[PDB]
């Protein structure tokens, strides 16, 4: 790894640590039970409702006008995505050539990349039993999410399935930061104006990723192609997620979609 490419990997990593509220080290410290403001455990309806009253009090301050639990949970899912979209938009500036792209191309890349990146990074807050939520202040169990009424019980399980395998690769955030940058730099997204420049930007970050994995994971000679496959798997996970969100939109009148997320989904797949 030349000084320039090692430096670029470090730049990316530092931008990740700055711009994401959650990183894998921070998540592991919490998940280990290692303590001021430890996470509320949400494993059933009683504990969901207690957690809501402390952590999202406005959402349950409406008396009997409060929405159904599953709809409140989905609203909190969406708020989490909106916040992660903001973080990803600032992170993207650290990627060589991204800020030099036409504004419309930056929008297109973020539109198609954000959910892939969201689900990749969600792995860092997931273990086989549950996941961190609410800025690290809740732990919601995988079984509780599976217990929700249909269709809401179908949202998170495929993301756990992705995450258990992704986490078995034992990436750290120096790896994950470059993987997220590579997700954002896909030249095959629909509607790009300057494909060739995006392809060169992609090639550059993927080269940095390949060299970084070779150095940081000398034990796994397949790690780079494994991650290329994970990117394809994410694209599929997102297509399926968008299909479920469309079902919710059509059949669940109380589950209002945030306008930023509606725009991301519009004409996506
Ligand atoms: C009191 C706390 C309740 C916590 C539930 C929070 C679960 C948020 C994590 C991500 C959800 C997945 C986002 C995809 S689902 C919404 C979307 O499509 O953006």
């Amino acid at each position: 790894m030349t000084a320039d490419l090692k430096s670029l990997a470090k730049r990316i990593y530092e931008a990740y640590l700055k711009n994401f509220n959650m990183n894998k080290v921070k998540a592991r410290v919490i998940l280990s039970g290692k303590s001021n403001n430890p996470p509320f455990v949400i494993h059933d309806m009683e504990t969901l409702c207690m957690a809501e009253k402390t952590l999202v009090a406005k959402l349950v301050a409406n008396g009997i006008q409060n929405k159904e639990a599953e709809v409140r949970i989905f609203h909190c899912c969406q708020c989490t995505s909106v916040e992660t979209v903001t973080e990803l938009t600032e992170f993207a500036k650290a990627i060589p050539g991204f800020a030099n792209l036409d504004l419309n191309d930056q929008v297109t890349l973020l539109k198609y990349g954000v959910y892939e990146a969201i689900f990749a990074m969600l792995s860092s807050v997931m273990n086989k039993d549950g996941m961190l939520v609410a800025y690290g202040n809740g732990f919601i169990t995988r079984e509780f999410l599976k217990s929700l009424r249909k269709p809401f019980c179908d949202i998170m399980e495929p993301k756990f399935d992705f995450a258990m395998k992704f986490n078995a690769l034992e990436l750290d955030d120096s790896d994950i930061s470059l993987f997220v940058a590579a997700i954002i730099c896909c030249g095959d997204r629909p509607g790009l104006l300057n494909v060739g420049h995006i392809e060169k930007m992609q090639e550059g970050i993927v080269h940095v990723l390949r060299l970084h994995l070779q150095s940081n994971h000398p034990d796994d000679i397949f790690l780079f192609p494994k991650l290329l496959q994970k990117m394809a798997d994410l694209r599929q996970l997102v297509t399926e997620h968008a299909q479920l969100v469309q079902i919710i939109k059509k059949t669940e009148s109380d589950a209002a979609l945030h306008p930023l997320l509606q725009e991301i989904y519009r004409d996506m797949y």
